[PDB]
């Protein structure tokens, strides 16, 4: 048995698998963001998409205002969202290493400034917040260190290694000619993309698999299935997991997780059918059906506004025309349900106002993945020799790993606050005070560049320059 063998039947088995959950999958796309989920393939690019079943797109309103909300929160462009640790305190008490992590600093978030980054960022938390699963991919590139790789719901197959840890991509993903030549070059590809390349057919589509599986500990794949060419398109392997699978809840030992779209599902369809209820309703009443009567000698143009008809006063029948129906509906009732579903809708994507999750597996990797990448290609200056190669921590300032930083600052102000008021009492108070380490502890909580903080050579040098600068003119005094 050849690779791609292996690869069609693990690909075959993760699509029996992922069966149960794409009807609930469409019924979210339908009823909540019909701009999303692309499950059908012929459909790329193809731009139709119409709004199928939203009549009232308050779910939609409200599952983008959750994606820009934990975009604000967690990872703003506002520049400082996390910073960089290594487990060893002592090391970063070395100024060489703390102006290190200050420089990766900088570099990576430059780095990812000028990447596409964010824009990838947003799309996997409105895919997440929707349809409870999003990832996308993290490669090398030229024109730019980092790129992302975007994938929507129902394109990608995933699966969960022991650890729970998403560890398994698979994908189908449609692209032309020209990219295939672009991307892999020509002498890679089958006999008929050669062919067609040859017909300058450039913008014909054809059909790729891309695969990351773990063995370079995980190795990427990439084939024309349609082409059944045992030849592969490009294997290559990756040293740490490039994908960023974050799953809003997991049951348990399942690989796709639930999301507040699967909450609001049921009440969106219900609102959606109110509404459609309601709108009948008022069209009934603002242009109810007419009964003309008889003997008003009615010609076709004479309900026109402005329109004068002149009827015979001896018949003394009802010479005037009356609504079909009596109608005595109150829209009191009805919109009083459909503002608390409203409600609910909103209250469900936390509209008003899980989230330390996306730390693990929507930050953590990504900053991981991301991390060896840049080292790769040396865009971060070579670390001192007091650490070799180790993988850096991240501590994500936003929320976590951040409060005590603050909190130290207030131990250490009402500490310094301590001695300085009864400073005023005695000045022997003073002397408990480790200035010279009173910074140090400041220092790594504020968050400041380390070239602020002078060295502890430095400081001995002045004041032991300070001390005989002192006593050479005292001794004279003498």
């Amino acid at each position: 048995e050849t690779k791609r063998q292996r690869y069609n039947k693990r690909l075959h088995a993760l699509k029996t698998e992922r069966s149960s959950w794409e009807g609930s999958w469409r019924d979210i796309s339908d009823h909540i963001q019909p701009w999303r989920s692309r499950f059908c393939m012929s459909d790329s690019n193809k731009g139709n998409r119409h709004n199928k079943a939203l009549v009232d797109d308050t779910p939609f309103k409200a599952s983008r205002t959750l994606a820009s909300g934990m975009m604000s929160g967690l990872t703003s462009p506002a520049r400082p969202w996390f910073k960089l640790a290594i487990d060893n305190p002592e090391l970063m008490e070395s100024a060489a290493v703390k102006q290190w992590l200050y420089l990766v600093t900088q570099r990576m978030q430059s780095v990812m400034s000028k990447s596409n980054l964010y824009n990838q960022l947003h799309q996997l938390y409105g895919e997440l917040g929707t349809f409870g699963t999003s990832c996308i991919l993290i490669v090398e590139d030229k024109e730019d260190v980092i790129r992302a790789i975007p994938m929507t719901v129902g394109t990608y197959y995933l699966a969960t290694s022991s650890r729970g840890m998403v560890d398994t991509i698979y994908r189908e993903m449609r692209k032309t000619v020209r990219q295939l030549v672009q991307e892999f070059g020509l002498k890679n590809c089958s006999n008929s993309v050669q062919t067609m390349y040859d017909n300058d057919n450039l913008e014909a589509w054809v059909e790729v698999v891309h695969l990351i599986e773990p063995n370079k500990p995980y190795r990427s794949v990439y084939y024309e299935s349609g082409c059944t060419e045992d030849k592969l398109l490009r294997e290559s392997g990756f040293d740490e997991f490039p994908g960023v699978a974050p799953r809003w809840e997991v049951l348990g030992d399942d690989v796709y997780g639930y999301g507040p779209g699967h909450a609001a599902l049921g009440p969106s369809r219900s609102l959606q059918v109110m509404q459609k209820k309601k709108a009948q309703a008022v069209e009934k009443q603002i242009n109810p059906p007419m009964n003309v009567p008889s003997s008003s000698k009615s010609k076709p143009f004479s309900l026109l506004p402005g329109s004068l008809n002149y009827y015979d006063a001896a018949m003394g029948g009802q010479q005037m025309a009356q609504p079909s129906q009596s109608v005595n509906l109150n829209l009191n009732s009805i919109m009083e349900d459909i503002v608390a579903h409203q409600t609910s809708i909103k209250e469900t994507f936390y509209a008003d106002l899980v989230v330390e999750r996306l730390d693990t597996e929507a930050l953590d990797p990504m900053i991981d993945r991301v991390f060896g990448i840049m080292m790769r290609g040396g865009h971060l200056p070579p670390p001192p020799e007091e650490i070799q190669g180790v993988d850096l921590n991240v501590q994500y300032i936003s929320v976590m790993a951040q409060a005590q930083k603050l909190v130290g600052i207030g131990a250490i102000e009402r500490i310094t606050s301590f001695v300085g008021n009864l400073a005023g009492a005695d000045p022997s108070a003073l002397d408990k005070l480790n200035i010279d380490q009173a910074i140090d502890q400041y220092s790594n909580s504020v968050s400041a560049p380390p070239d602020i903080i002078r060295t502890d050579d430095e400081v001995a040098e002045i004041r032991q320059a300070r001390a005989q600068q002192q006593q050479q003119a005292q001794a004279m005094e003498m």
